[PDB]
């Protein structure tokens, strides 16, 4: 067998093929000969791994967009958050001051108020007293004008 | 065998080429190759077969993690919806409890100042009452002294 | 060399390269020795697939740590969420607490007016009689004092 370390079948630029060639055991320690059968089964699996890859990457790539389709939609929750917060204050805001205000009119209508009822206290004692001082004079008319008359009588 | 191929057998009775040293594995190499580097090679794409699989299981788990959040995040939409709403409601609830209590209010205003021009009409009416009692006795007493004053009638001196 | 079912090149531990071995067939009937080049193309793409392997590995570990950092904005958005749900319910209450309690200072001062009301029409009214008991004196000492003096010239 030629060469001493190497069995030619040819030289540089002019390879042979070699055929009919059984295949080989496949091992780790096997020194058989490998036949084209035995890589193409070989190639078969490869190029399935690689279709698998490729399907799982145009996955990871759409989980992705989704990811950050979902983080779009937490920031326009806190846009609405945020709008609620502020939308809450200056509800707060606008309850107090009208109650304030409603409740400053009250005040200077019950000031009023207390303003009428002390001078209808007052007027209604002078109204009483009137009615007196016009039946103490009813009485001492009459009492005036048949003393008058009675010494008129007298003649 | 011609020049063209080499022949270990025939169809049907192939042969095994045996004792076969590993060939140099590079993008020119024109050795043959033996059953263990096709073993070393098979080896790596059996594990990278099974990383695949893993790898897809991982995918899986991430896929069903992100509809989790969606989930979380369609419920927080939810209940943002509906604070938007009763702050709504209450803006619109408290709008007319304000302005119908303000509407009571002022209509109370008006008729308490007709009380004040009633307090007033009646304060100054009854003031000439007050004075014509005063001139009303006056009078009488005036009216009454001058007719005593006509006893100059009987007058034994 | 031939022991019929295999032909040899070497021994056991002499084992050697056959070289100058022409590209063969590759499919699933090749009984074509195959060369070092055709297992090196090969591999170059299990490299590039073992590449391709770990890049998706890695790109699938940030998805997972960007998944968990959305995690906590959207529980901090569920707190802010909350706190609002709260405010607006202390809101509503505080709102019909300050608004029952401005009707109820209402309508003690609506009934304190038309109390003012019913006095002065009944002031009125005893004024008016007034007006009344001093006309009618007038004209009734009027009417006294000038028939005494009517009868007093009789003489
Ligand atoms: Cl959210
Ligand atoms: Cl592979
Ligand atoms: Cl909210
Ligand atoms: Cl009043
Ligand atoms: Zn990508
Ligand atoms: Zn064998």
């Amino acid at each position: 067998k030629t060469g001493n370390g190497t069995v030619s079948v040819g030289k540089k630029g002019k390879e042979r093929q070699i055929v009919h060639v059984g295949a080989g055991e496949i091992s780790d320690t096997s020194t058989d000969a490998v036949n084209g059968s035995q890589l193409h089964a070989l190639a078969t699996v490869v190029a399935q791994n690689k279709a698998d890859i490729k399907d799982l990457d145009d996955e990871v790539g759409l989980l992705g967009e989704e990811i950050n389709s979902l983080e779009g939609e937490i920031f326009n929750n806190q846009d609405a958050i945020a709008k609620n917060q502020a939308d809450i204050k200056t509800l707060e805001s606008n309850v107090e001051e009208g109650l304030l205000d409603l409740s400053g009119r009250l005040l200077d209508q019950k000031a009023d108020i207390d303003n009428n009822i002390n001078n209808i206290y007052e007027l209604a004692q002078q109204q009483d007293q009137h009615s007196s001082d016009i039946k103490t004079l009813k009485n001492n008319v009459e009492e005036g004008l048949l003393d008058l008359s009675g010494r008129l009588i007298d003649l």
